[PDB]
């Protein structure tokens, strides 16, 4: 059934400014046409990211009042611990303040310099921590994942042949681990099949290679398996999640995504020796094995939220709400990355703004247009975010020139989705009018965060 | 716009679910076929009432943490007091735990036995407190308000000819006060025009008759004035509200409606001696005049909520979401009260259940049947709620035999409206299947709350 | 063991102004030397009342986030219902917004005009509702209770001989009920023995007379039985509470006292017919049998708080903290009502300010002195609160001319108790310097609430 | 006053309890005789640490409901930023999830391998991040700070002669920065004088050496300046704090101490290029510069808490409550570090356990023994926390072998202090009963957190 009603009601609301177009235009200009510079208080619908922006439940808020704030041995940690062991089925769990804290720990524990880490594409923080610790990254995703127009299921799947080739050519001893991400963010949030997770587990296990999941959107992933993978029709979301992780040696998790919280993450593993070493390192960067840089109340909220995420109707609606936005855009001819993923819709700004060269920052400009026309903030994921080559001074020119409409969980309705869609569709119907942008201030680093622009 | 999106985001959620038809069926019998008697857990979308069921905002919840719980001199009481003085324009305020607490005070303060109270249609608790204190209720609303299907604006208006007649026939001295309600709940949430409020004030003042408003849905009422009364189109909701009350001597208010809270009300008046006497009486029934049977944190929430209610986009969306439900029902040919009111859609039980006489309680029955087929809870607003005539002993017989789909503020989405509209439509297909009801337990007053029936 | 440490720690604090003596003096003067007129924000330690001023737990605050706000059938009501049935052992419970709401219902249900209601002294609201409904009040407390200097246990006990005398002289048919209060507020919060409750139950039952408790401080009462009544040494607080109520036909309860909440109360009874009638009346004044003028979250908080009140260490500390203040004052020779009761210490201002006549308002003036010297607000319970005879224009001259230091539960520490004690002791050491007060503004009614004074 | 009462009221509470001696005994063995390894549920009064264990205020909890959870541009980040700029006077702020997150950034940003970092005594995580990044730690605190029993003011002061010597012997170019901590935790919470901060700034500035403060207990430190440094007696806490930081180039802060929160920290600096580089690095480890691994609601709580910390009566009471505990212990002859510091009383493990050598870990053992006899949890602050010398491999041997009774802010009362003091005193009676400990598990760094021992 295409678009279910919200399987929840509103307990409480977040106050927003409903400032009109003329005032939004002034805010956009004061932000140098960079949506990253906009004030939260000036935004109606904020689709910058689905990270940490989720609406919690009444049950989680009750948990928020029961924070056992002890430095060691907090009841909230034990709740988190037993929840994650039950639901993910790992032996050991170390909390971290969010996903990149867990990635820091994992890559220091699991990588010898010179070794390879192979994955289904990559995410920036994850790959950074791998490389920082001496790894060489190797993309082993299926070639299809790089074709953003290709409508196929389980587009996040690892190519077993590529994995085999890496094993044959570099040797198993020289592969630190396989980093299998669910879903695959860089491909537009594409799911990985259970068949693929099993095949990868089976090949790596034969060579004694470890597999660690980047589990950030593992619940959206489980919903795709439920919906589209033959034989998972009688399985609960919890059963699918538990089976997914049975094919890994551990994971890095951002609770800020699929655990329905505003902060929080953790590291899981099965190996006792690695657990011991991880506990030795968490104290350096995060905090105790029993708080890991989180307040007691946040371990509690994340424990409760991960269990809420198992509800079929919740995750079905989460994914289908994103789908609604994608479908509506596609029906109007708006160019998007296909198929639509679990967490976001990516506009193809290259095609949307065909009259503009990449050097005129079509994605950055389209994101500015969207905020002005609708009060919606979206994220530039194109040439600006790619940054400038420091050696040569040339832009990094990504194949993907996109605007990301990233959907927080349980925050918005289908009517908000219409606001976004109708506005983008209206812009599309006169897309030729969207003006190119030029730098007026460009920092040396992290340019996407603070750069300012004006129209050409 | 016809149907604007929610002018807020979801801050927190609570889970909703439906129990099977057969468990609901047992449940409906268990509750004597009275919807009021089902359990919250057993209801899927709860449209029993917009009273006390509202979603509060983040700001209200911040105020909830700032409860100054002192018996006298609470910062929260000061903030409520100054908010109501600013927004309604009355000299004095006495908080009460809810609206009927205020009606109890007003009726004891302002009625000599044998006097008449004239109002624009009755309300259940209001009339009961009028009658308990020895008043005769006279209905002075226009005839058109009693005609369900008749689509005319400002149906809540007092017929000035009827008021004049009451003055000529009884004498001004025998009229305790005019009870002017905004909106008029039992006519279908129908608004009163500013022109009418001004006319009523002018006529009553000339004769020395006091006017007390039932302020309960005054913001919804102000929305209709802004939308439909010529010359108000560029006035703010707040200006409109402030002008409305300028035509009154005081008011009763259930804050559980338009003040966006879960508990709370108050009594306002301009008269100093009435204020003194009211403080004497409040102590007996409610609490000290400095809290009136409310926690400090609730006086705070109500102060905050009443000001939030003045936001144009909030009340526009509130009223239009109700209108959406009505539009869908009406497009499919489901009989409703017209025009759609501020807070609810009222299915016209007489037309829905042509095959029944009003004596067979079609509304109470329909309410029951909707629960059985859909798990949506709705309320009886016809012959049962009307009560017994305290002179003859016969049922009062309102022309309006209606079943209320009552919308809490900021709780539901258009998708929930769509779920409701689909189920109602389906039930309509087999309307002849709805059976007459008979009393098995009748309470001696306000019988609709806890009466039990059995099928005829 | 004399004074135990707090059997809890501070989860959160309430911000206070620490304004110095000179600024307190200006606030006192702006309040016309009437502590009832002081702003909460200007008070360091507020001992005006133990009603509704309690600090809730983390567990109760979690309950506050789980308010099921449904108009009927709320999960919170069922929680409250089962808690009260378990702990108090009554068959039926109707929630009310606080104690006087329950008293309203009880007196309307249980009294025929002309009938007598006999009790161990009285409280103002309780006795008012009895008389409003046609009852004649008869004090049947032991004569000792009226001797405020007499240090004896179970000073709240009813004199069985007085009860017998009333039965013999007026006839059982003409006694509406016995109103047995635990503790007895007017006597300084004096406990009633289990022996007394049983004797009263046994006598009334033989004559078919009903007994309803005014149960407001029934848990403090149970602690005295535990501490001082032979044979209750192996009994839990819960066992004692449950046995107490086994000697009654029902009760009126203010949760705002011993249920550790800021708002809330309820009516209990065993009789089915009375329960039915009570449900018919609660809708008139309070709300539904399943909310009774409370938000869902408050029924939840009160359910949780009543169960917390059963913890031995909590109630032992509550009562012994009050005792600490009393003991400390008595050791310094400060005149107090004896023995110290469960909830408050009463200063004898007649003796404290011997140089002043009652017409110079010694209690009112002493309460003003206390606030000025310490930042502590206390309540005048003397000639000002007694009011003026409207017939004659003379003061009502009470035998008790007192200042009440009323202790909210779990809000203050022994260090706050020292602030209060040290300041009063310092004032006592030069008590001759305390000046008489004269009216400068006196309202006709409720004079204690708003009257203003100046020094003679 | 010696011991002022709490300058706040209790808003909410959490229950405390003690489990029997024999269950505690099993528990202490279960945790390898390391206090860090017991469970919060099993501790009666938890004095393990003042880090993250503070009670928040009603205002902070109101801010907690107002979490603006946006990835960038959150109102909460803006409020934190402007609060720290106003109160500390630094140009730039980068939030971090807690203090060691900030130390990680500072150490990576400001140290070239082979450089020296000189500080007023070491701290565990600080030294580890210094050393990890290739710095040699040089202790430049006065000798007197290493002498536990020596009662002198401003023990935290840097010995300027030692700083001068470091500059002459190594050269200014080889000193990365001076790490000046306020207060000095491991000397016993000992304050640094303004005179010393000014002297240090003057000497370092002349040589072009940067100074970065560990701001963690800066408010406690400001209290000691106000109380004891001539000429500061009429300065506000805020003026003092602002002046302190005027002598620094930046700071690291764990907000979990003096900012009155349960999570949170930040890095401040004046230098624009260091700020740019820090924003680059924060993204890797913590989060975007606009949240730094914190929920918006926590940036809010920390902004609010830091301003609350400036209230004179709050910090006076905070420090004096610690002092009370120390005074009681000292009056009974229990050996402690003197003078008593801002946040904790440190029992002098060397004198408490004369019969043990430092190699037999007297502090770790005493910590264990106190838990067994009292159920009060305390922390090791001696040879175990000092760690291994990263050149020789031997334990570092601090003269200060101490056991910390660490007081969370606004959680406990003087009665709790009395309970602690009684139990410690009793244990002192039989001090010879405390047995040597030996390692059974030693972590490779920050070993004290999770090391396990067995008795010798
Ligand atoms: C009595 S039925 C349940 C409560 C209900 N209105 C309650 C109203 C009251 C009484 O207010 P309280 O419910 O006591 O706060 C007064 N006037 C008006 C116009 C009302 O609609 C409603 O569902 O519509
Ligand atoms: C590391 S032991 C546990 C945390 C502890 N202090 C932590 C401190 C940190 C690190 O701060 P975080 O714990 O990472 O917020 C820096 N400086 C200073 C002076 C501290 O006392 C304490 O208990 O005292
Ligand atoms: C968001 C994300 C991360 C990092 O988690 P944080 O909690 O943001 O540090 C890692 N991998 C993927 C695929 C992510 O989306
Ligand atoms: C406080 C009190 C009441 C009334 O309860 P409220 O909740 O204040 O209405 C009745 N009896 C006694 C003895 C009380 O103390
Ligand atoms: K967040
Ligand atoms: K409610
Ligand atoms: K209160
Ligand atoms: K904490």
């Amino acid at each position: 059934m295409n678009y279910p009603a919200e399987p929840f009601r509103i307990k409480s609301v977040e106050t927003v400014s409903m400032i009109p177009r003329d005032e939004r235009l002034k805010k956009m200009q004061e932000a140098g046409y960079n949506t990253f510079l906009l004030n939260s208080k000036d935004i109606y619908i904020d689709l910058l990211t689905d990270s940490g922006t989720n609406a919690m439940s009444d049950k989680q808020w009750a948990g928020m009042m029961m924070g056992d704030e002890a430095y060691a041995g907090s009841e909230n940690f034990y709740h988190l611990e037993r929840t994650v062991q039950e639901l993910f089925g790992f032996k050991h769990i170390v909390p971290t303040h969010q996903g990149r804290g867990a990635e820091n720990l994992l890559s220091q524990l699991a990588i010898k310099p010179g070794q390879y880490v192979a994955g289904n594409m990559y995410f920036t923080t994850t790959r950074y921590h791998q490389e920082k610790n001496g790894a060489v990254f190797v993309d082993i995703v299926r070639d299809e994942a790089h074709d953003a127009g290709l409508n196929i299921a389980f587009k996040g799947d690892i190519d077993l042949k590529k994995l085999q080739k890496l094993i044959d050519e570099k040797g198993a001893e020289n592969i630190a681990y396989i980093c299998l991400a669910v879903t695959v963010n860089l491909a537009g949030g594409q799911p990985v099949s259970m068949a693929n997770m099993r095949a990868v587990r089976e090949l790596t296990e034969a060579h004694g290679i470890k597999v660690f999941y980047d589990a950030t959107r593992c619940v959206e992933n489980a919903y795709f398996i439920k919906e589209q993978e033959q034989g998972f029709e009688n399985k609960s979301i919890a059963e699918i999640v538990h089976e997914m992780f049975s094919y890994a040696d551990g994971c890095t998790m951002s609770g800020k995504k699929d655990c329905l919280v505003n902060i929080g993450g953790f590291l899981c593993m099965n190996d006792d020796e690695m657990f011991s070493s991880a506990k030795e390192l968490v104290v350096v960067y995060e905090g105790m094995p029993s708080y890991g840089g989180l307040a007691g109340r946040d371990m509690e909220a994340m424990a409760i939220g991960l269990r809420e995420a198992m509800q079929y109707e919740y995750i079905e609606h989460r994914v289908k709400q994103v789908r609604y936005l994608g479908d509506k855009l596609k029906a109007a001819g708006v160019p998007i990355v296909e198929p639509v993923g679990g967490h976001a819709v990516f506009l193809d700004a290259r095609r949307f703004c065909e009259h503009l060269t990449q050097d005129e920052f079509p994605a950055q400009s389209l994101a500015a247009s969207i905020y002005v026309e609708t009060g919606v903030r979206s994220m530039e994921r194109g040439i600006i975010s790619a940054g400038r080559n420091n050696v040569t001074g040339e832009h990094h020119r990504p194949k993907l020139e996109t605007v990301r409409l990233t959907i927080p969980r349980r925050v918005y309705t289908y009517a908000h989705m219409d606001v976004v869609a109708d506005g983008i569709i209206k812009l599309y119907q006169h897309k030729e009018d969207i003006r190119g942008l030029k730098f007026i201030y460009e920092p040396k680093q992290l340019r996407f965060f603070t750069a300012r622009f004006d129209y050409i």
